[PDB]
């Protein structure tokens, strides 16, 4: 069965792993490091801007510069976001972006009919960047691919698909008919534990 609901407060776990680009989603993954999909990071630069769980005008974790963008080599829409540590605009727990964010873990796996939930920011523009939750089923898992009946839109490029537990199961990448996601494989967990920024 299928739930979509506005999420009434952001600054709380799990919303406090999510974070908005202009007209997308992505959530943290670990020190300055954050996940998205390879369509979403080819729009941006180094220089542009994402917000740490804004809550549309009513508060957020703070404004932070993309320092690097390392697209996943292998064909799945994934891509990793390193920002700038100081934030351009100061989080209320200081300028440190990792003061002010909490990764999420990954789930051990997944399988279909798993109760999923994607969080993410859905036509960022027209709901002025407010958060929705959407559960749904697992459908099937199959190597890099996980596929769910959860709805979702635009905007919700490079939301995180996350577990009963607030765990990672994958990254969402396209809507219907299902919605399918890049399910986290050891090759990609690789990726990314390898361009986890070092820090300084």
């Amino acid at each position: 069965e299928k739930q979509v609901t506005k999420v009434k407060d952001t600054n709380i776990f799990p919303y406090t792993g999510v974070v908005a680009f202009k007209s997308a989603t992505g959530f943290v993954v670990g020190k300055n490091t954050i996940l998205t999909n390879k369509h979403v990071s080819k729009n941006y630069k180094v220089g542009d801007r994402i917000t740490a769980h804004p809550n549309s005008d009513k508060g957020n974790g703070g404004i932070y510069s993309i320092k690097k963008i390392i697209n996943y080599p292998g064909k799945e829409d994934v891509s990793v976001i390193q920002v700038e540590e100081r934030a351009i605009e100061r989080g209320p727990k200081g300028f440190n972006f990792n003061d002010n964010v909490t990764p999420f873990k990954y789930a051990a796996g997944a399988k279909a009919g798993e109760r999923i939930k994607v969080i993410g920011y859905p036509h960022p523009y027209k709901n002025k960047y407010v958060l929705y939750e959407s559960t749904g089923p697992v459908m099937s898992v199959e190597g890099s691919s996980i596929v769910y009946s959860a709805h979702t839109e635009r905007g919700n490029s490079g939301s995180p698909v996350l577990n009963s537990n607030n765990e990672l199961v994958g990254i969402h990448f396209a809507s219907d008919r299902n919605a399918y996601g890049v399910y986290f494989t050891p090759e990609i967990k690789k990726f990314i534990a390898e361009n986890i920024d070092k820090g300084s």
